[PDB]
C-alpha cells in the first residue's frame, strides 16, 4: 500500500520528466533519482517506470530527459542495488544514443555512460562490459566510439582490479580501435588505451608501456622494441594484464625477418613465460606464439637462436602444461557467467522467477562470476555482494539459503593449480633433500622434499602445532636426510645458542668465547655493525632486545654463515629496530629462513614460502601474501593476518549542555516533506526525538513515507516544512550496503588509506550529498553556474562560513554579479559584502565542492570536532573495529576478508564518533555471524540507535522504540 | 718550459701503438684498441696533449681502411669509467666525422661508427652537453643517409640515461629536432626518430601529462588529431612546476588548437594554457614560448563571439602576461643570456687575454666554455663545483695556479650574469588569507626586516629560513605576540606558540588539570580530545612531570587544538624527539589541517611538512612555493646555510677493515719485486726493475712531470695494467681505493639518486664500478650473444658454461671456469657440450668482464661472503659511513644528490670510494680539482687515515707534512726514496 504509493509517485514524477526543459530537466532528475534509489517497494520493481524509461530514451523528443535522469539516478554514492540492474540493461540504448546525429542527445548520452560506470558494483563489470564491448565493434558512428572508449577509461579507475582480469579480451578491441580510419578514433583509441595500461602493474615492464603502445600503432617498431626489451629481468609475477600486452609485441617479434630478433623475441618469450604459476594464465596466448617457434626450431641455421627458440618452446609446454601434440589444454570455466548462471538457474528451479525479475538473475551470475576470477570464496564476501539483489524477488532467508548454496557450488569449479617445479630456479643449490621428519615417534613429514637456492630468503608456515620450529631445529642440527654438513653449510640458529657466560661477562667476551677469532677481528665487525666502544666493553646483562639481535646477526657474519634461521624475530622488538632487521636480511646477502606470526614481516623479507600440508612441503614463489592467493587454507592459519574477533564502536564525541543520555540532541516537529510535482506529500506532520540513549527501530515495509522519512532522518532530502532542533556538533553515521560493496574498487590500499579516501574532504563522501550527482571534478567551466539570488544573475566569488540549516548545512557565499550578458563587454564584477546570501550546501557542492571542503575544514577545527587523520589515530580507531594496526597501516584491502572488509568499512563510517547510528537495513548483506558480532557492539553503543529493518528477530534485545508508517504518517 | 723526457716518451709509445693500430685486422682490433686507451687516458703528457696522434686519429677515421680500426680506438677511450680530461675534448671534435661513417655504404664502417657515437655520449662529462649536442643536431639535420640519422637518434636517446637533468633543460631546442625527424619519408626513421621522443619524453619530471604522452607524440606525427587530442587533456590537473622539458612538449600541441577552426578547440586550448601556465614560477622558463601562445590568444579574443570563450581566452592571456613577465605592448623580456656559450666564452677569453693560447688549446677554451654555461643553466654557483669540473681542462695548457685563479674570476663572472628573478605569487593558490601585512621588523634597535611584506594562507604549511643570526626566531616571537604591523588580533586569528608557553604549574599538577587550568573547557570535554589524541587514562591522572619529550610534544599540540589554534608556531621541533615522534610529528602536521610556521635546521624535516619557503634574503622576506628541496633550485645560495664555521668541511676516513697477521702499521701488506710492464707493439718497456711495498703506514708521494713510465708505473700499482714481468704480493683481503677526479664529475648524472641510491649504485656488484676494470669497454649490459664469446683453451673452442671460484694472480684475479666444448663448430650439427671439471680453467678478469660480467661479480660476491669482507648495503651502515665524511644521516637517505653543493659531493664521492673501507688511499691529483677549503680538510683526513696513503701529485706544498717517501720514475725505472 505505501508501497503501491512509490509505483504512483513515480508517475507523477516521471509525468514531469517526460515534459522537462534544459533548464529544469536537473530539478526533477534529481528528485527521481532521490526517490527511486530508497527502500520504496516491497520485494519488487517498479516495472512500468522502467518501461516508460526505457520507451523515453530511444525517442528525440525525450531522450535527453530519460538519460539525464539515469545519469542522477547512477550517482557515485546512492545507486540502490534494487534498481543498478536495470539502470545496465539500458546501457545498448544509450550507447546508440551516443551516436546520435543531434548534439544534445549524443553529449548526455556520453556522459550517461561515464555515470553509469562509476556507479555499478565494481564486482559486476561482466554484465556491462560486454555492453561496451558488442557497442563499440558493430557501430559505425565514430562519435559513438570514442564515448565507449571514454567509459572504459572511466572503467579503469572505478574498477581496476575488475578491469585487469579483463585485460586479455579488452587489449585486442582497443588495438583494433587504434587503427580506425578516422583520426578523432585514432587519438581516442590510444589514450584509452594508454588509460587501460595502468592495471597491468608491473615494475619490470612498466617504462616500456609507451614503448608498446607506440608498437600496436606501428609494426615497424616492432625490431626496435624487441631490441629495447631484451634486458628486461623479470621479477613480478606474470599476468593475464601482462600477457595481453607482451604477446602481440612477441608473436610479431617471432615472425620477423632478422634471424637476431626471431632470436631475441623467444630470449624474452623465454625469460617471462617461466614466471608464470598458472597454465590457466598463458593459455589463451600459448596460439600466438607456439607456431612461430616451431616454425623458428626448424628454419634458422645458427645453432644458438635454435638452442634458445628450443627452451622457449619447451618454457612454454612445461608451463602451459600443454599436452600430447601440441594440444592447448581445455580453460576451466569457473568463472564464466554461462557457468554460473548454469548453477543459478538450477538453485531457482522450484522458484518461481517472473520476467522482469529474469535481469536480476543475470546480473547475480555475473558477479557470481566475477567473485571467482578474483578468488573470493569466503560466505561473507558473497553476501555482501549479492543477496542484496535476490531480496528484490525473494525472501531474505530463503536467498541467504539459496546464496550459500551458489557459492559452494561455484567455489568447487575453480581449478586446481600444480606446485612449483623444483627444476627450474636460478642458483647452486644450498641444499637438495628427500626425506621424512618424526618426532617423538610423530612423523611430521613423510617422503617429502626440501630445496634451498643461495642467497635466497624463505619464509615457513603451517597450521600451528604442525611442526614448524622442529623442522628449524632439524635444519639448524643437521637431522634432515641429505643435508650439507656444516663445513659444506653453516647454519646459525639465531638467538638459539646455549652457554655458560656470566652475566658479568663482556660483550667482547661473551663472543671471543665462541672462538670466532681475535678480540680485534671481533670489535672491527661490532662496530661495523653499530656498536660503540662502551658497549663492546659493557656486560652482555645490558643489552637490549635490539642489541642481542644485532650481535647475533654479527655473530652469524663471524661464523661466515650460509643460513640464517629465525624464529619470531620480531618479538621483543620495537618498530625501528625491527625496520632494521627487515633491512638487514634483504642486504646482508645471505640465505634465511624464518617463522613468523607477523605478516607484514613476512612480506617485507621472504621470497618463497614453504608450507606445511599434510606430511609434505609445498614451495611457494612469493611472499606472505603472494602466498595466500595461491593457498586458500592459509588464511585459517595464525598469522597476524588471519585474526579477526569483535567489534566495539567508539564513544561519541563530547556534547556541551547534554547530562543525561536522555536528553535529545536531536527533535523534529510538524515536520512534513513532498516532493515538487507530486499530488501530495510523502510525510506529514512528523514528530520525534533522539538522543544518546534512542534504541529505535524503524519497522515496516518499504514504502513511500518508510523511505522519505528515512532520507529527511539521514539528511538528503531537506523537509518541506516543519522544525528540526539539531544540537550543535551532533553527527550521524548512516550505514549502508553501498559502502561494503564498493569498496572494492579500493583493494590497491591500505585500510589506512581507504579511511584517508572517504574523508578527503573533511566530510563522509559516502554518506554526504547523496542526493546530487558527485561526479564533478574535472569541472574548470562548471563552476562558472549561475545562481539566481534576488532576480540577478550571480557567480561564487567565495563561500566563508557555515550555518545549520533544518537538517543539513547553508553557507554564507560571496559573489560576482553579471552585466552586460552576452554582448562583447560582458563582464562579472565582484559585489559587496552586503550582497553576501546563505546557500544550502545541495545547490553549491556540485560546482564548487572545493570550496565547500574548505570551510567545512575550517568550522570542523573552529568548533574543536574535527579529528585528524593520522596514522596513529586511525590505528587506534581500527584497533577498536578489531583490526590490527600493522595490517591496517602496511597490508592492502586486496588482502582481507569479507567479515575484515566489514570491520574496516564500520570504521571508516564510524570515523567521526558519531552520537548516532543509523543502519540501513544490516541483515540484508551480513550473514548470522557478522550480524552477531554487530548486534552486541550495537548493545553497548554509548550513542543513539535507530535500525532500519523487516527482521524482527534482530530488533528483540536491541531497540525498544519503533517507527512505523502508515498513510503519509507516523507516531512514536 | 723546459722539455720534459718521460712526457716525450709518451709521444713516442703513441706513434708506436698508432702505426700498429692502423695495421689492425677485425681479428687484433680490440686488443690494440685497448692498448691505446689504457695509455692515452693517463698522467702521460705534461701540460699540453699528443697532437700529432690526434691528427693521424682523425685522418684515419675519414679513410675507409682504416675508419673502423680509429674509431674502435676511440670507442676504448670513451669507456664509461676512464676517459680523461686531458683527452676529452679532442674525443668530442671527432664527433663530426664519426657522424659522416655512421652513413658510409659500408656495412663495417657504419656500424662501428654507431656504436662509437653512443660511447662517446656516455663517456664524457654529463655537464659538457652544450659541446656534443650541437654536432649531434647538426649532423642530423643536414644528412640525407638514412642510417646516419637512426645512429644519432640512438645517440640522443642515450643521452637521456647519461645526462638526465642537462638534457631537461635542452628540450626545447631537442624536441623540434625530434619532431622534423619523425616526418622524414623513410619508414625506418620515422619509428626511431619516434621511440627517441618517447625516450625523450622521460624528462619530464612528473606524473601530470603520464598517461597522454603517447598521444602527444602521434598528434605530432599527425597534427589533424589535434582537436580531439585536445579534447582529451581538457581533463588534466596540473599540480607539479612547469619546466622547459613540460613547455616543449606542450606549446606545440596547444599553439595549433588555438589556430585551429572550431571555437570550442580554441577555447579549450585557452583552458588547458591557462591551467598549465600558472604553475610556471620563472618567466624566463616561458619566455622563449610566448610567441607561439600571445598572437593566438590576441587573434582568437578579437575573432570569437561567445562571451564564455572570449572570458576563457582573455583570462590566459591575462595569467601569460603575469607569469611571463611582459612588458609594455606585450614584449617579451628581455632574454638573459647567462647560460649562453658565446657568453661564457667571451668571458673566459677576455680572462685569458694576456695568456697565450696555442691553436692545439682552442678547442679546450671552447670545451670550458660550454661547461661553464651548463653550470650557469643547473644553477650550479659554488667554488668547489666549478672547481671539480673545470680546472682539469685549464691545467692542459695552463700552471694551476694560475688556473685557479682564473677559474674563480671566470665563476664569479658568469654567475654575475645570472637574472634577478621576481618574487613568488601566492594569489592563486588555494587559500582564503590569513593576513597581509607590510611591516618592518626591530629587535633592540637592530633591523631585522626593512618594509617588507608577509601573506599568510589558511592551512597551509611555511618553513622559515634564512642566514644563521638573522631574526627567524624573533620573527616567530613577534609574529606569536602580535608584533608584525597588521597582523590579526588574537581572536580573529589565534596563534600557539607550540611548547613556550610560560605559567606557575606544580610539577605535581596532573596532565587534566594542567590543560583545565588553562580555561580551555570542561574536564569532559578535554578527555575526551586528549584520549582521541592517544593518551590513556592513566596519564591524563599522571602528573605533568612525568611525560617523556614525545608526549610533551603531543600534549602541546592537543592544547592547541582546545585553543582552536588558526596557526601553529614551532622553533626547532624536531629537538629531543626520537625518529618515531618526528616521524609522528610530521604526519600530524601534514593532516592537521591548520597553517603552521617551522623553523628547523633539518632540511628533511622542512622537507616533509612545508608547502611554501618564506627566506631572509638581506632585510627583505621572500615566498618559494614548494619544499626547502624545490627551494634550494631557486636559490642554490641557500646550500651554504649550515657552513658559517670552518669545522663542518672536515670529515675522516674509515678505520681499514682488520687483517690477520698484521701486528705492526710497517708490515708489508703489498711487494712489487723485479717488475716490468711493457706494452705489446712499443720498443721498449715503460717501465723495468720496478721494487716497493705499502703498509698501513705508507705515506708515499709519486712525483714528478707526467710521463710513459709514472703514468704506467700508477696503472700497475692501482690495478689496471696487468704487469708483464715480476712478482707481487698481495696480502689476503688487501683493498685499495683509487680516488680519481672522474668519479667527482660524473656524479652529476645521479643527481636525481639520494646520496644511499648512489653509493649502492656504485657497488651494485659488490665492487667499485668507477675504477674496477677501467681497461676494459664494460659497457656490456644487453650482451647476450656476447657471452656465446668463444675461448681458445689449450687449443680448442670453448664457450663458458659457469664461473665458480677466484684466485689472486698478481695485481688482479683469476677465475675457475667450466666450459661448453665446441664440435662441429660450423657445420649443421655444431654445438656445445659441456665437459668435466677436470677440464675447468683459470682465466684472469680481463679476459671475462666484457662478456661475463654477471657471472664474475656472483663470484666475487661469493668471495666476500666467505672471507668476511661484505659490508652489506643496508642504510643504517651507510648512513653510519656517511656521517664520518662528514655529511647528515637524514640527507643521505632521504634528500636527493642535487640539493647537495660542491662541498658537500665531495664529501659523498670520498664516501663512496672509501665505502670498503681501503687499507690503502691511492689519490690522484687531488689538488688539481678541488679548492683551498676541501684541500685542507683532505689534507687533515689523511694524516689521520689509519691506512697507507699514496699521493699522485706535482705539489710539493700539499705533500709537505704529509709524505715523507718518494717515488721518482727516471728512464723507466724507480727506486723509492725518503724514509718511513
Ligand atoms: N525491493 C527490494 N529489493 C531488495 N531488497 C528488498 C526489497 N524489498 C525488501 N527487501 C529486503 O527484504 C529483506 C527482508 O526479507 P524477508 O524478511 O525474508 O521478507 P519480509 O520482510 O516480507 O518478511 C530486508 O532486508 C529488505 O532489505
Ligand atoms: N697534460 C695535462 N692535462 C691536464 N692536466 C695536466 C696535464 N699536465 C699536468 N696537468 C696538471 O697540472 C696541475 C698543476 O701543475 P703545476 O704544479 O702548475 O705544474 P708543475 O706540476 O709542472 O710544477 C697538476 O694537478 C696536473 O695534474
Amino acid at each position: 500500500s505505501d508501497s503501491q504509493q512509490s509505483i504512483k509517485v513515480l508517475e507523477e514524477l516521471f509525468q514531469k520528466l517526460s515534459v522537462a526543459t534544459a533548464d529544469n530537466r536537473h530539478e526533477i532528475a534529481s528528485e527521481v533519482a532521490s526517490f527511486l534509489n530508497g527502500n520504496i517497494i516491497e520485494h519488487d520493481v517498479p516495472e512500468h517506470f522502467f518501461g516508460e524509461l526505457a520507451k523515453g530514451i530511444k525517442d528525440k523528443k525525450t531522450a535527453a530527459n530519460a538519460m539525464q535522469a539515469v545519469a542522477h539516478i547512477a550517482n557515485q554514492s546512492n545507486l540502490s542495488p534494487s534498481v543498478e540492474p536495470y539502470i545496465v540493461q539500458l546501457v545498448p540504448a544509450i550507447c546508440t544514443n551516443a551516436g546520435n546525429k543531434d548534439k544534445e542527445i549524443q553529449s548526455v548520452a556520453s556522459e550517461t555512460l561515464i555515470s553509469i560506470v562509476n556507479a555499478v558494483n565494481p564486482v559486476a563489470i561482466k554484465a556491462l562490459l560486454p555492453h561496451l564491448t558488442n557497442a563499440i565493434v558493430e557501430t559505425n558512428k565514430w562519435q559513438e566510439k570514442i564515448a565507449i572508449l571514454a567509459a572504459f577509461s572511466a572503467m579503469v579507475d572505478a574498477a581496476k582490479d575488475q578491469v585487469a582480469l579483463r585485460m586479455p579480451e579488452l587489449i585486442p578491441v582497443l588495438s583494433e580501435t587504434m587503427w580506425d580510419t578516422k583520426k578523432e578514433v585514432k587519438a581516442a583509441a590510444t589514450a584509452a588505451m594508454t588509460k587501460a595500461t595502468e592495471t597491468v602493474d608491473n615494475k619490470d615492464i612498466e617504462r616500456f608501456i609507451p614503448s608498446l603502445i607506440q608498437c600496436i600503432a606501428d609494426p615497424t617498431e616492432v625490431p626496435e622494441t624487441v631490441h629495447l626489451l631484451g634486458a628486461t629481468t623479470f621479477v613480478a609475477e606474470v599476468t593475464p594484464a601482462t600477457l595481453s600486452i607482451m604477446v602481440p609485441l612477441l608473436s610479431r617479434g617471432l615472425n620477423e625477418r632478422e634471424t637476431g630478433i626471431k632470436r631475441k623475441s623467444a630470449v624474452i618469450i623465454d625469460n617471462m613465460c617461466k614466471l608464470v604459476e598458472d597454465p590457466q594464465v598463458i593459455a589463451p596466448f600459448l596460439g600466438k606464439l607456439l607456431p612461430g617457434l616451431k616454425s623458428n626450431f626448424a628454419t634458422i641455421a645458427d645453432p644458438e637462436a635454435r638452442e634458445v627458440t628450443l627452451r622457449a618452446l619447451k618454457t612454454l609446454r612445461r608451463v602451459g602444461n600443454v599436452g600430447e601434440d601440441d594440444a592447448i589444454p581445455e580453460l576451466s570455466h569457473a568463472g564464466d557467467v554461462s557457468t554460473t548462471l548454469q548453477v543459478v538457474n538450477e538453485l531457482l528451479k522450484d522458484e518461481t522467477v517472473a520476467p522482469r525479475f529474469k535481469i536480476v538473475v543475470e546480473y547475480i551470475a555475473a558477479i557470481g562470476a566475477d567473485l571467482i576470477d578474483e578468488r573470493i570464496i569466503d560466505q561473507q564476501a558473497w553476501f555482501t555482494h549479492i543477496t542484496p539483489y535476490m531480496t528484490i524477488f525473494l525472501h531474505e532467508k530463503k536467498a541467504k539459503d539459496i546464496l550459500d548454496e551458489f557459492r559452494k557450488r561455484a567455489v568447487d569449479n575453480i581449478p586446481v593449480g600444480p606446485n612449483f617445479d623444483d627444476e627450474e630456479d636460478e642458483g647452486e643449490d644450498l641444499c637438495n633433500c628427500e626425506f621424512s621428519l618424526a618426532y617423538g615417534a610423530k612423523i611430521l613429514l613423510n617422503k617429502t622434499q626440501l630445496r634451498l637456492k643461495r642467497a635466497r630468503r624463505y619464509g615457513i608456515c603451517g597450521p600451528n602445532g604442525c611442526g614448524k620450529s622442529t623442522l628449524m631445529r632439524a635444519i639448524a642440527n643437521g637431522q634432515v636426510d641429505g643435508f650439507p654438513t656444516q663445513e659444506e653449510c653453516r647454519t646459525v640458529y639465531v638467538e638459539h645458542d646455549i652457554d655458560g657466560t656470566h652475566s658479568d661477562t663482556s660483550v667482547l667476551d661473551f663472543v671471543f668465547e665462541s672462538g670466532v677469532g681475535t678480540k680485534e677481528a671481533i670489535k672491527d665487525k661490532l662496530i661495523e655493525f653499530g656498536f660503540t666502544d662502551e658497549m663492546i666493553a659493557m656486560p652482555i646483562s645490558a643489552l637490549s632486545g635490539g642489541w642481542k639481535m644485532k650481535l647475533a646477526l654479527a655473530r652469524a657474519v663471524l661464523r661466515n654463515a650460509d643460513i640464517l634461521l629465525l624464529d619470531e624475530p620480531t618479538n621483543h622488538l620495537d618498530t625501528v629496530n625491527v625496520a632494521w632487521l627487515v633491512n638487514y636480511l634483504n642486504t646482508c646477502g645471505i640465505t634465511s629462513i624464518t617463522i613468523s606470526h607477523d605478516s607484514v614481516f613476512l612480506d617485507n623479507v621472504c621470497e618463497y614460502i614453504i608450507n606445511y600440508e599434510g606430511l609434505k612441503l609445498r614451495k611457494y614463489k612469493g611472499n606472505f601474501t603472494e602466498f595466500v592467493k595461491k593457498c586458500p587454507a592459509a588464511k585459517a592459519y595464525e598469522e597476524l593476518s588471519n585474526t579477526d574477533l569483535e567489534f566495539k564502536f567508539p564513544e561519541p564525541g563530547y556534547l556541551e549542555g547534554v547530562k543525561t543520555k536522555q536528553k535529545a540532541i536531536v527533535k523534529v516537529t510538524n515536520m512534513e516533506f513532498q516532493y515538487p510535482g507530486t499530488s501530495k506529500p510523502q510525510i506529514t506532520d512528523i514528530n520525534f526525538q533522539c538522543s544518546l540513549s534512542s534504541r529505535i527501530a524503524v519497522i515496516g515495509p518499504n514504502g513511500a513515507g518508510k523511505s522519505t522519512l528515512i532520507n529527511v532522518l539521514t539528511g538528503e532530502l531537506l523537509p518541506t516544512s516543519g522544525e528540526v532542533y539539531t544540537h550543535e556538533n551532533c553527527r550521524i553515521a548512516y550505514i549502508k550496503q553501498h559502502a561494503f560493496a564498493h569498496i572494492e574498487s579500493h583493494l590497491d590500499k591500505t585500510p589506512s588509506e581507504y579511511i584517508q579516501w572517504r574523508f578527503q574532504t573533511g566530510e563522509d563522501r559516502e554518506t554526504m550529498d547523496r542526493a546530487n550527482r558527485q561526479i564533478n571534478e574535472n569541472d574548470a567551466e562548471a563552476m562558472n553556474k549561475i545562481f539566481k539570488i534576488e532576480g540577478t544573475p550571480r557567480r561564487i566569488a567565495g563561500i566563508h562560513s557555515r550555518r545549520k540549516f533544518k537538517n543539513t548545512y547553508e553557507y554564507e557565499c560571496s559573489f560576482l554579479l553579471g552585466e552586460n550578458i552576452g554582448m562583447k563587454s560582458e563582464r562579472w564584477v565582484p559585489m559587496m559584502s552586503v550582497d553576501n546570501a546563505w546557500i544550502p550546501r545541495g545547490e553549491l557542492v556540485e560546482s564548487h565542492s572545493k570550496m565547500v571542503a574548505e570551510v567545512d575544514m575550517k568550522e570542523a577545527l573552529a568548533s574543536g570536532q574535527f579529528r585528524p587523520l593520522t596514522r596513529k589515530e586511525i590505528e587506534e580507531h581500527c584497533s577498536m573495529l578489531g583490526l590490527d594496526p600493522e595490517i591496517v597501516s602496511h597490508s592492502r584491502i586486496r588482502g582481507l576478508s569479507g567479515g575484515q572488509k566489514v570491520k574496516l568499512v564500520l570504521a571508516a563510517g564510524t570515523w567521526q564518533r558519531p552520537h548516532l547510528i543509523v543502519l540501513d537495513e544490516p541483515t540484508n548483506y551480513l550473514d548470522r555471524d557478522s550480524l552477531g558480532a554487530l548486534s552486541k557492539a550495537l548493545k553497548e553503543f554509548e550513542g543513539g540507535v535507530i535500525i532500519i529493518t523487516h527482521s524482527a528477530e534482530f530488533t528483540k534485545n536491541l531497540t525498544e522504540e519503533v517507527w512505523a508508517v502508515k498513510d503519509g504518517r507516523m507516531t512514536p
